[PDB]
């Protein structure tokens, strides 16, 4: 009884956020994050025009870019919309409650403001969520909650995992999903977002470690790959997000069956 | 045969930053840290200038400076080399080693280019550290890493606490040391620096618990209290911090014997 994305978007408890993204997965045929690992609001820009049709979603880290404005974030905001794609800042708010939520709705870089999906450490217990939820919700937006980690030796496995599922699951009108290596919860309402992914075996000098999309979409049970270097170091971007979209949409087909 | 501060300074293995820190404690009778949590820099600036005196070190959320820029940053050093405090941006490290050395170099905040601390967490695995050293170590900086947190379902705890405690051991050229409720570390190059902490009994609304500069000094032999609120939102600030150092110092030197 495993649903296709299309109809996921349809479920009774879903959240709005995730609602929108599995439609437009479904639309778009693409189950593929770029994660745009770059420090050049130009090339950050070029590269979500670009490959914009090709991705359900767009990974940033605000901040390493050296040219951040808002202004920067307002234009891709018109690319997430003109192409159709959510806008997740991947900032691991990882602080106590009181602290998460001015760092999300404040400073400089005023995440709240243009970003559909954030992601969460659940390290602290869950005031991290429920303060996060006190800006978010307001806002519309969606939190993803960091259940395992693609790097050696990560301490985000066993009680660590599980905690963090429950953690989800008593915040549902907030979290909508998970970054994970594998599917974690068995409730269908629940994205799975998977990075440490490469079509070749490897990793990187400082412990990433990489698995491909048909093992982690395929195998593993995930929903979305998150896809930085194997992409962004690639001559031919766009070519690059195809041969990732491709594999990883095949590789939910035939789980789906 | 616990030594003072102003010996542990002169430990073998101690780090250079350790040992500034250590030394400046020593001579200024404070193992308080401000937790500047404020939005304006005109507030922080005017709190480090007045509470300067009364504190080993100054523990900014550069992100929630609504008002950031390096030139304020240049303005907080110029004070703490007059007062003689260290500077500790609260970051809260979490990533891959690959883009945590980004995040610490580079973006707006060029975080390495001021802070002399910086923390992480350890969930990750040891690249986090890995990453955060290639830019710090040239840079001559020092990193705590988070064992314990003071919020309502904190998961460092136990095996994952003792993992935090292996990670600085195997990197003691960079990490100087902890955040923690407690001592974690039986080796006394290592800095504790304890958050959650107020002379009252109680927590804030999302998870926030507190326990008293004694109780995490004395009986939990910890070296720093990490004090938001307990100083910001009072009234007359400074006299706040004197009572907090007051408070930390003799709990320091009672255990001290
Ligand atoms: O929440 C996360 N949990 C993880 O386990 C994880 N592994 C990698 N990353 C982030 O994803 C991207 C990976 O980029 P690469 O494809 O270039 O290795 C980079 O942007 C990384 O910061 C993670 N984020
Ligand atoms: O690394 C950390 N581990 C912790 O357990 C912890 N508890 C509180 N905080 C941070 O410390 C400050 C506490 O501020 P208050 O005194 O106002 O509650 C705030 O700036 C918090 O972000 C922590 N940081
Ligand atoms: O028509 C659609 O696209 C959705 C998919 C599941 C059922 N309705
Ligand atoms: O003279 C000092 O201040 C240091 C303290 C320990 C021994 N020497």
């Amino acid at each position: 009884m495993e649903l296709s994305f299309g109809a996921r978007a349809e479920l009774p408890r879903i959240h709005p956020v995730a609602s929108k993204l599995l439609r437009l997965m479904q639309k778009k045929e693409t189950n593929l994050c770029l994660s745009a690992d770059v420090s050049l609001a130009r090339e950050l820009l070029q590269l979500a025009d670009a490959l914009g049709p090709s991705i359900c979603m767009l990974k940033t880290h605000v901040d390493i870019l050296n040219d951040f404005t808002l202004d920067v974030m307002k234009e891709l905001i018109t690319l997430a919309k003109c192409h159709e794609f959510l806008i997740f800042e991947d900032r691991k708010f990882a602080d106590i409650g009181n602290t998460v939520k001015k760092q999300y709705e404040g400073g400089i870089f005023k995440i709240a403001s243009w970003a559909d999906l954030v992601n969460a450490h659940v390290v602290p217990g869950s005031g991290v969520v429920k303060g996060l939820q006190e800006v978010g919700l307001p806002l519309h937006r969606g939190c993803l909650l960091i259940a395992e980690m693609s790097s050696t030796g990560s301490l985000a496995t066993g009680d660590y995992t599980r905690a963090a599922v429950r953690m989800a699951e008593e915040h549902s009108e907030f979290v909508v999903g998970f970054i994970s290596g594998s599917r974690v919860s068995m409730k269908p309402e629940f994205l799975h977002l998977t990075p440490g992914v490469q079509l070749e075996a490897g990793g990187d000098n400082l412990g990433q470690q990489y698995n491909s999309p048909q093992e982690v979409i395929g195998k593993r049970g995930s929903d979305i790959i998150i896809v930085g270097r194997g992409i962004i170091s690639a001559a031919d971007r766009l070519e690059a997000a195809e041969m990732y979209r491709k594999a990883a949409w095949e590789a939910y087909l035939s789980r789906l069956g």
